[PDB]
């Protein structure tokens, strides 16, 4: 619950890192992993999908 | 904006102190300050209202 909700309804697939300005990962309980992205074109606020393979990549230059 | 909303719809104003287990302010971005509880027994996740007087006292010890 009523006050407390996810903060992403869905994840979006279709942003090109060309696209964020910055990404953000959100630490909030009893929510799947969560990015949020500041973008271009609109400017504002989405939740992008991890599985984009920029992201990924993106994420995984951060050691092995 | 259409994917992204702040996690708190609104907040509890009548929590007590007694009541919280534990406390964790959300990073959140072009939201306010929110504050997430988890309820002593029955373990729900809820928000409190930042403005709560005990909330401030603690706050106010940083
Ligand atoms: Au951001
Ligand atoms: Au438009
Ligand atoms: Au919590």
């Amino acid at each position: 619950s009523l006050s407390y909700r996810c903060p992403c309804r869905f994840f979006e697939s279709h942003v090109a890192r060309a696209n964020v300005k910055h990404l953000k990962i959100l630490n909030t309980p009893n929510c799947a992993l969560q990015i949020v992205a500041r973008l271009k074109n609109n400017n504002r606020q989405v939740c992008i999908d991890p599985k984009l393979k920029w992201i990924q990549e993106y994420l995984e230059k951060a050691l092995n």
